[PDB]
Protein backbone atom coordinates (compact mmCIF):
# COMPACT_ATOMS: atom_id res chain seq x y z
CA UNK A 1 0.00 0.00 0.00
CA UNK A 2 1.70 3.65 -1.22
CA UNK A 3 2.77 4.44 1.92
CA UNK A 4 1.89 8.34 1.71
CA UNK A 5 -2.26 6.80 1.56
CA UNK A 6 -1.47 4.49 4.40
CA UNK A 7 -0.46 8.10 5.86
CA UNK A 8 -3.21 9.97 5.12
CA UNK A 9 -5.69 7.12 6.43
CA UNK A 10 -3.93 7.23 9.92
CA UNK A 11 -3.39 11.02 9.89
CA UNK A 12 -7.59 11.59 9.12
CA UNK A 13 -8.22 8.18 11.65
CA UNK A 14 -5.41 10.15 14.13
CA UNK A 15 -4.56 5.88 15.20
CA UNK A 16 -0.41 7.01 15.30
CA UNK A 17 -0.50 5.96 18.96
CA UNK A 18 -2.15 2.75 18.12
CA UNK A 19 -0.08 1.90 15.21
CA UNK A 20 3.09 3.02 17.53
CA UNK A 21 1.75 0.39 20.49
CA UNK A 22 1.18 -2.65 17.60
CA UNK A 23 5.17 -2.51 16.29
CA UNK A 24 6.44 -1.89 20.70
CA UNK A 25 4.48 -4.96 20.92
CA UNK A 26 5.68 -7.30 17.79
CA UNK A 27 9.46 -6.16 18.44
CA UNK A 28 11.88 -8.86 19.43
CA UNK A 29 13.38 -9.29 22.71
CA UNK A 30 16.76 -10.78 23.10
CA UNK A 31 19.17 -11.36 26.12
CA UNK A 32 21.68 -8.08 27.13
CA UNK A 33 23.25 -10.44 30.03
CA UNK A 34 26.45 -8.22 29.55
CA UNK A 35 25.23 -4.80 29.68
CA UNK A 36 24.02 -6.05 33.24
CA UNK A 37 27.05 -7.46 34.32
CA UNK A 38 27.82 -5.00 37.70
CA UNK A 39 31.20 -4.39 36.45
CA UNK A 40 29.31 -2.48 34.03
CA UNK A 41 26.74 -0.07 35.49
CA UNK A 42 29.20 3.01 34.87
CA UNK A 43 29.24 2.54 30.81
CA UNK A 44 25.33 3.11 30.59
CA UNK A 45 23.55 6.13 30.65
CA UNK A 46 19.88 4.71 30.79
CA UNK A 47 19.35 1.41 32.96
CA UNK A 48 16.27 0.53 30.31
CA UNK A 49 18.60 1.03 27.31
CA UNK A 50 20.56 -1.88 26.65
CA UNK A 51 22.43 -3.68 23.08
CA UNK A 52 21.72 -7.09 22.51
CA UNK A 53 24.35 -9.60 23.42
CA UNK A 54 24.13 -11.20 19.86
CA UNK A 55 24.75 -7.81 17.97
CA UNK A 56 26.59 -5.96 21.11
CA UNK A 57 29.86 -4.21 19.35
CA UNK A 58 33.00 -5.59 21.16
CA UNK A 59 36.04 -3.74 22.09
CA UNK A 60 39.53 -5.07 21.13
CA UNK A 61 41.22 -5.52 24.53
CA UNK A 62 40.92 -8.20 27.27
CA UNK A 63 40.12 -6.36 30.75
CA UNK A 64 36.38 -5.58 29.64
CA UNK A 65 35.17 -6.04 26.28
CA UNK A 66 31.75 -3.76 27.11
CA UNK A 67 30.58 -0.56 25.27
CA UNK A 68 26.94 0.57 24.43
CA UNK A 69 26.53 0.15 20.84
CA UNK A 70 24.74 -2.40 18.38
CA UNK A 71 26.00 -3.21 14.85
CA UNK A 72 22.13 -2.57 12.90
CA UNK A 73 23.52 -4.75 9.37
CA UNK A 74 20.78 -4.56 6.26
CA UNK A 75 20.94 -7.11 4.19
CA UNK A 76 18.93 -6.39 1.51
CA UNK A 77 19.37 -2.61 1.47
CA UNK A 78 23.38 -3.38 1.95
CA UNK A 79 24.24 -0.82 4.49
CA UNK A 80 25.47 -0.87 8.12
CA UNK A 81 25.23 0.84 11.00
CA UNK A 82 26.38 1.51 14.58
CA UNK A 83 24.14 2.84 16.92
CA UNK A 84 25.08 3.70 20.36
CA UNK A 85 24.53 6.66 23.24
CA UNK A 86 26.14 9.75 24.12
CA UNK A 87 29.15 9.05 25.28
CA UNK A 88 29.68 9.27 29.24
CA UNK A 89 32.75 11.02 31.28
CA UNK A 90 34.29 7.98 31.68
CA UNK A 91 33.34 6.28 28.07
CA UNK A 92 35.19 9.13 26.18
CA UNK A 93 38.07 6.61 25.37
CA UNK A 94 36.03 3.61 24.83
CA UNK A 95 33.66 5.79 22.28
CA UNK A 96 37.05 6.77 20.04
CA UNK A 97 39.03 3.02 20.68
CA UNK A 98 35.23 1.91 18.83
CA UNK A 99 35.74 4.69 16.02
CA UNK A 100 39.28 3.08 15.64
CA UNK A 101 38.96 -0.62 15.91
CA UNK A 102 35.61 -0.53 13.06
CA UNK A 103 37.43 1.67 10.78
CA UNK A 104 34.50 4.39 10.53
CA UNK A 105 34.92 7.44 8.53
CA UNK A 106 32.04 9.08 10.01
CA UNK A 107 30.61 10.35 13.08
CA UNK A 108 26.64 11.25 12.81
CA UNK A 109 25.61 13.47 16.33
CA UNK A 110 21.63 14.35 16.27
CA UNK A 111 22.02 16.17 19.74
CA UNK A 112 23.16 19.25 21.87
CA UNK A 113 25.54 18.57 24.66
CA UNK A 114 23.08 20.34 26.96
CA UNK A 115 19.27 20.23 26.52
CA UNK A 116 16.51 21.25 28.85
CA UNK A 117 19.12 22.24 31.04
CA UNK A 118 20.58 18.68 32.14
CA UNK A 119 23.94 17.11 30.24
CA UNK A 120 23.17 15.10 26.99
CA UNK A 121 26.21 13.61 26.21
CA UNK A 122 30.20 14.34 27.18
CA UNK A 123 31.91 17.22 25.57
CA UNK A 124 34.19 14.08 23.72
CA UNK A 125 35.68 16.29 21.19
CA UNK A 126 38.37 19.44 20.72
CA UNK A 127 36.86 22.80 20.22
CA UNK A 128 39.80 24.58 19.35
CA UNK A 129 42.22 23.63 16.88
CA UNK A 130 45.42 24.41 19.57
CA UNK A 131 43.93 22.68 22.44
CA UNK A 132 43.93 18.74 21.63
CA UNK A 133 42.70 15.82 23.69
CA UNK A 134 44.49 12.60 24.78
CA UNK A 135 42.95 9.52 25.93
CA UNK A 136 45.70 8.08 28.81
CA UNK A 137 42.99 4.78 29.32
CA UNK A 138 42.83 4.05 25.21
CA UNK A 139 46.02 5.51 24.06
CA UNK A 140 44.73 7.68 21.26
CA UNK A 141 44.55 11.65 20.51
CA UNK A 142 41.79 13.52 18.46
CA UNK A 143 42.66 17.03 17.13
CA UNK A 144 40.24 19.43 15.62
CA UNK A 145 41.10 20.20 11.94
CA UNK A 146 38.43 22.44 10.67
CA UNK A 147 34.97 23.72 11.16
CA UNK A 148 31.66 24.63 9.08
CA UNK A 149 29.09 25.98 10.94
CA UNK A 150 25.85 26.83 8.81
CA UNK A 151 21.96 27.54 10.13
CA UNK A 152 20.69 23.55 10.52
CA UNK A 153 24.07 21.48 11.34
CA UNK A 154 28.16 21.84 11.28
CA UNK A 155 30.77 19.54 9.89
CA UNK A 156 34.13 19.10 11.50
CA UNK A 157 37.28 17.60 10.27
CA UNK A 158 39.31 15.25 12.95
CA UNK A 159 42.34 13.67 13.47
CA UNK A 160 42.46 10.70 15.21
CA UNK A 161 45.87 9.11 15.67
CA UNK A 162 46.38 5.75 17.49
CA UNK A 163 49.31 6.86 20.03
CA UNK A 164 50.82 3.06 20.03
CA UNK A 165 51.12 2.89 15.91
CA UNK A 166 51.47 6.91 15.31
CA UNK A 167 48.60 5.72 12.59
CA UNK A 168 46.25 8.52 12.20
CA UNK A 169 43.00 8.95 10.04
CA UNK A 170 41.00 11.63 9.02
CA UNK A 171 37.09 11.73 10.71
CA UNK A 172 34.55 13.22 9.63
CA UNK A 173 31.96 14.99 12.63
CA UNK A 174 28.26 15.68 10.97
CA UNK A 175 25.98 17.81 14.08
CA UNK A 176 22.45 18.40 13.50
CA UNK A 177 22.46 20.89 15.52
CA UNK A 178 18.35 21.79 15.43
CA UNK A 179 16.19 19.40 17.10
CA UNK A 180 14.02 21.09 18.69
CA UNK A 181 14.38 20.53 23.15
CA UNK A 182 10.35 19.35 22.53
CA UNK A 183 8.43 17.19 20.06
CA UNK A 184 10.07 16.55 16.27
CA UNK A 185 10.89 19.20 13.53
CA UNK A 186 7.55 20.87 11.70
CA UNK A 187 9.01 19.77 8.02
CA UNK A 188 11.61 17.18 7.51
CA UNK A 189 13.20 19.10 4.78
CA UNK A 190 16.84 20.31 6.97
CA UNK A 191 16.87 16.39 8.54
CA UNK A 192 16.75 15.52 4.88
CA UNK A 193 19.27 17.81 3.55
CA UNK A 194 21.65 16.64 6.63
CA UNK A 195 21.65 12.23 5.62
CA UNK A 196 22.20 14.20 2.13
CA UNK A 197 25.25 15.68 3.33
CA UNK A 198 26.26 12.63 5.19
CA UNK A 199 26.08 10.72 2.19
CA UNK A 200 27.82 13.09 -0.19
CA UNK A 201 31.17 12.46 2.25
CA UNK A 202 31.52 8.84 1.38
CA UNK A 203 30.63 8.09 5.75
CA UNK A 204 28.17 5.37 4.44
CA UNK A 205 29.42 3.97 2.12
CA UNK A 206 30.83 0.26 1.89
CA UNK A 207 34.57 1.26 1.68
CA UNK A 208 34.38 2.37 5.23
CA UNK A 209 33.88 0.93 8.46
CA UNK A 210 29.88 1.54 9.35
CA UNK A 211 29.04 5.20 10.68
CA UNK A 212 28.66 5.35 14.08
CA UNK A 213 25.47 7.68 15.22
CA UNK A 214 24.17 8.55 18.69
CA UNK A 215 21.70 10.82 20.06
CA UNK A 216 21.63 10.79 24.27
CA UNK A 217 20.29 7.00 24.18
CA UNK A 218 21.04 6.22 20.51
CA UNK A 219 17.26 4.78 19.90
CA UNK A 220 15.06 7.38 19.03
CA UNK A 221 16.93 10.14 16.84
CA UNK A 222 19.62 7.64 16.11
CA UNK A 223 16.43 5.07 15.03
CA UNK A 224 14.87 8.32 12.60
CA UNK A 225 18.19 8.95 10.72
CA UNK A 226 19.02 4.77 9.61
CA UNK A 227 15.46 4.23 9.36
CA UNK A 228 14.62 7.41 6.48
CA UNK A 229 18.03 6.21 4.96
CA UNK A 230 17.66 2.39 4.48
CA UNK A 231 13.79 3.08 3.30
CA UNK A 232 15.20 6.14 0.82
CA UNK A 233 17.64 3.33 -0.39
CA UNK A 234 15.45 0.60 -1.07
CA UNK A 235 12.87 2.73 -2.98
CA UNK A 236 15.94 3.26 -5.38
CA UNK A 237 16.87 -0.18 -5.83
CA UNK A 238 13.48 -2.37 -6.15
CA UNK A 239 11.50 -2.54 -9.27
CA UNK A 240 8.35 -1.55 -7.01
CA UNK A 241 9.29 1.32 -4.71
CA UNK A 242 5.82 1.20 -3.51
CA UNK A 243 6.51 -2.18 -1.87
CA UNK A 244 8.92 -0.17 0.85
CA UNK A 245 7.16 -1.05 4.18
CA UNK A 246 8.43 1.08 6.73
CA UNK A 247 7.17 -0.66 9.27
CA UNK A 248 8.28 -3.76 8.64
CA UNK A 249 11.70 -2.31 8.26
CA UNK A 250 11.59 -1.08 11.53
CA UNK A 251 10.62 -4.03 12.98
CA UNK A 252 14.02 -5.68 11.08
CA UNK A 253 16.55 -2.85 12.15
CA UNK A 254 14.53 -3.46 15.91
CA UNK A 255 16.60 -7.30 15.76
CA UNK A 256 19.85 -5.29 16.03
CA UNK A 257 18.89 -2.65 18.90
CA UNK A 258 15.87 -2.01 21.36
CA UNK A 259 13.66 0.72 20.89
CA UNK A 260 14.52 2.20 17.94
CA UNK A 261 11.89 5.06 17.26
CA UNK A 262 10.93 6.44 21.02
CA UNK A 263 7.73 8.26 20.56
CA UNK A 264 4.04 8.01 18.20
CA UNK A 265 5.60 11.32 16.57
CA UNK A 266 9.25 9.88 15.94
CA UNK A 267 6.93 7.59 13.70
CA UNK A 268 5.28 10.18 11.90
CA UNK A 269 7.99 12.11 11.68
CA UNK A 270 9.60 8.80 9.77
CA UNK A 271 7.26 8.49 7.24
CA UNK A 272 6.72 12.42 6.38
CA UNK A 273 10.57 12.25 5.93
CA UNK A 274 10.69 9.32 3.69
CA UNK A 275 7.42 10.15 1.99
CA UNK A 276 8.99 14.09 1.55
CA UNK A 277 12.06 12.59 0.48
CA UNK A 278 10.45 10.47 -2.02
CA UNK A 279 8.42 13.13 -3.26
CA UNK A 280 12.08 15.11 -4.21
CA UNK A 281 14.08 12.04 -6.14
CA UNK A 282 10.46 11.55 -8.37
O1 LIG B 1 16.40 16.91 1.12
C1 LIG B 1 16.82 16.38 0.07
O2 LIG B 1 16.02 15.46 -0.64
C2 LIG B 1 15.43 14.27 0.06
C3 LIG B 1 16.44 13.09 0.27
C4 LIG B 1 17.66 13.24 1.00
C5 LIG B 1 18.56 12.18 1.19
C6 LIG B 1 18.29 10.91 0.63
C7 LIG B 1 17.10 10.73 -0.11
C8 LIG B 1 16.18 11.81 -0.29
N1 LIG B 1 18.15 16.70 -0.50
C9 LIG B 1 18.75 18.06 -0.25
C10 LIG B 1 19.01 18.93 -1.52
C11 LIG B 1 20.04 18.26 -2.41
O3 LIG B 1 19.95 18.91 -3.70
C12 LIG B 1 19.74 16.77 -2.63
C13 LIG B 1 18.42 16.28 -1.94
Amino acid sequence: MEMEKEFEQIDKSGSWAAIYQDIRHEASDFPSRVAKLPKNKNRNRYRDVSPFDHSRIKLHQEDNDYINASLIKMEEAQRSYILTQGPLPNTVGHFWEMVWEQKSRGVVMLNRVMEKGSLKCAQYWPQKEEKEMIFEDTNLKLTLISEDIKSYYTVRQLELENLTTQETREILHFHYTTWPDFGVPESPASFLNFLFKVRESGSLSPEHGPVVVHCSAGIGRSGTFCLADTCLLLMDKRKDPSSVDIKKVLLEMRKFRMGLIQTADQLRFSYLAVIEGAKFIM
